[PDB]
């Protein structure tokens, strides 16, 4: 079983899957982590510029333990450095936790530079009592019925990020420097996580969960601290 | 940080918390596991007798990363061996997965014999689109507003298991022999998991999630297979 979440294919043994995954197991700045709201840094106001232009239907694919939209119109400007949008995707349950609390879902918008430096913009989802939703993501999730098998793809509706955008702009942004949450867990990723969760509906949550199944990396040691697999490796 | 889920206090380093936790790290039959519905054994019909008599309000306590009801009126008879009820409690997200799919919540009813042999009866929860609930668990969850702090306790309403009972009786029961999902992860636990998830409401899920935060052990290697920490233990 290749790049999985289960057993021998899962995070505890990604390094054993291919030596190119050293970071996964030896990294001292691995992601996800448990964010301590009263301890992280918050992106300073006006240090972060997120551009997400209206897009036409785009490739939504069943990764197999994953659900990803491919989209290349978008940017994130962190002070002087500009990253351009590669794709966005979903995890269920969330990968990060806040004050130890997890969430039913997390979105990752992945950006890069020509130097292949990476930055992420993430959002947390929280089930809405009142049935509220994010039309953007409704639009994204609409076609899921078309891609039940891993390795198949389809096309979303028009993606309008107006709402997402100014949600991101109206709220704080947890910021830290970590890694990819998938192999090879490359470090030096710039993490930017909106502090305020988006509405999610039961219908949507179940729809997605059934496709993705489970695709979250367990949380890591604190930043700088030994990868907590190397910690476990003493013994013996 | 003592018996946690976060970093140094979490499952990857429980053994390092106290030598009495060897199984956590060296066990070949650790729980939870990913259940493969077309591969596990189903409890044979009439091999399992679950008795849950009506109960008065009982001690609901905030474990800290846990929510547990203490109750001693109940039994589970597995052929000729009778286990008596110690307590039941909740995990969010679920700890087990079915065909790799996780669930927002799992309940554990823990039973024992005088030989301190253990058996569990577990139920999966799935968010109900239509707002449906299990009155039993509604009754259990009612008082949560009283126990925000870890180490505090309160008292449930009357607990009537009529519904739960015959749900358990009307459905299959995944069965396998594993371990405790908490230290010291003692092995030889008799696992019995109802195949059919209970209704859960957004209101309830969020209420609980905020109290428990996150309290699920990552899934283990297959049964008999090396604990997948010992697997990770090559090298350094
Ligand atoms: C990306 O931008 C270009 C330039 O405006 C445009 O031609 C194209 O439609 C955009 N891509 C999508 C899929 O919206
Ligand atoms: C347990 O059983 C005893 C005897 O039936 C009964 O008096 C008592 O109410 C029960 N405990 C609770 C809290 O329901
Ligand atoms: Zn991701
Ligand atoms: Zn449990």
């Amino acid at each position: 079983n290749k790049f999985n979440y289960t057993g021998l294919g899962g995070p505890l043994n990604w390094y054993g899957l291919d030596e190119a995954n050293e970071a996964c197991a030896k990294g001292k700045h691995q992601s996800p982590i448990v964010i301590d709201s009263a301890a992280i840094d918050y992106a300073a106001s006006g240090s972060l510029k997120l551009d997400l232009p209206l897009a036409d239907g785009s490739k939504l694919e069943n990764l197999g333990f994953g659900l990803q939209v491919t989209l290349t119109n978008g940017s994130l400007t962190a002070n002087s450095k500009t990253y351009t949008l590669a794709q966005f995707h979903f995890h269920t349950p969330s990968e990060h936790h806040v004050n130890e609390e997890h969430f039913p879902m997390e979105v990752h918008f992945v950006f890069q530079t020509a130097a292949k430096e990476t930055a992420v913009v993430g959002f947390f989802f929280q089930l809405s009592e009142v049935g509220d939703s994010v039309p953007l993501f409704d639009s994204v999730f609409a076609p899921i019925d078309n891609i039940p098998d891993a390795g198949t793809s389809t096309t979303t509706g028009q993606l309008d990020f107006g709402g997402l955008l100014d949600h991101f702009n109206r709220h704080g942004v947890y910021q830290y420097t970590g890694s990819l949450t998938t192999p090879p867990c490359t470090e030096e990723v710039m993490w930017n996580l909106s502090t305020e969760p988006l509405p999610l509906t039961v219908q949507g949550y179940n729809k997605v969960k059934k496709i993705i199944k489970y695709n979250a990396r367990y949380t890591q040691n604190a930043l700088g601290q030994d990868n907590l697999l190397e910690v476990a490796a003493q013994k013996l």
